[PDB]
């Protein structure tokens, strides 16, 4: 078996684990919306997993694929976090990154050649993953103030990542969502600090540090080209 076969091989195989995980995720929420959204996740891989089994010799159609595949993967990782929380603003957070996730990946799968459609749904995986490491750390100090920033924080990144799903093309757009994704991962470093100590000081800290990363996000939705930066 070739490289270009191996690797196709190999692509499949994880495009059929992911849609079994999405299956899997969705019909445990008893969200009628989540399982339609999952049943959407499974329909996009097995159309690029199909497109690989047809011809595995194209990179565009082997990275679309591939792309396809890590989206369908946070996408079920965001699933489950949710589920973890309890929480139904959670659940509804969760909701609406996984539609992203679906409409990116609809994009991909009808535009394999496009390298600005390729970039919205990496951003948009990252800013996914972020977001559901934030909602995460912020569960875990069981503060109602931390939860509800990080609730905060994930809907500007949301929402800056419709706009660059319906912008692909826009620099503007892209550059946005990334400094929100920064602002992001800075309160989730923070978290993470403040989790490993012990000091009550540094948990005050905590919440002052995700309002602030609140503040950047919305900071830069009212300026995204930062003309005043």
């Amino acid at each position: 078996m070739s490289s270009d076969e191996e690797e196709a091989r190999e692509l499949i195989e994880r495009a059929k684990e992911a849609a079994e995980r999405a299956q899997e995720a969705a019909e445990r929420t008893g969200d009628p919306r989540v399982r339609e959204l999952a049943r959407e996740l499974k329909r996009l891989a097995q159309e690029a997993a199909e497109e690989v089994k047809r011809d595995p010799s194209s990179s565009d159609v082997n990275e679309a694929l591939k792309l396809i595949v890590e989206a369908i993967e946070a996408a079920v990782r965001a699933l489950e976090a949710a589920e973890r929380t309890g929480d139904p603003e959670v659940r509804e957070l969760a909701r609406e990154l996984v539609r992203l996730a679906v409409e990116a990946a609809e994009e991909v799968q009808r535009n394999p050649s496009s390298s600005d459609v390729n970039e919205a749904l990496k951003l948009i995986v990252e800013a996914i993953e972020a977001a559901v490491r934030a909602l995460e750390a912020a569960e875990r100090t069981g503060d109602p103030e931390v939860r509800e920033l990080a609730r905060e924080l994930v809907r500007l990144a949301v929402e800056a990542a419709e706009e660059v799903q319906r912008n692909p093309s826009s620099e503007e757009v892209n550059e946005a969502l990334k400094k929100i994704v920064k602002a992001i991962q800075e309160a989730v470093e923070s978290l993470r600090e403040a989790e490993e100590s012990g000091d009550p000081e540094k948990r005050e800290k905590a919440r002052e540090r995700v309002r602030e990363a609140v503040e950047r996000a919305e900071e830069v939705q009212r300026d995204p080209s930062g003309w005043l930066e």
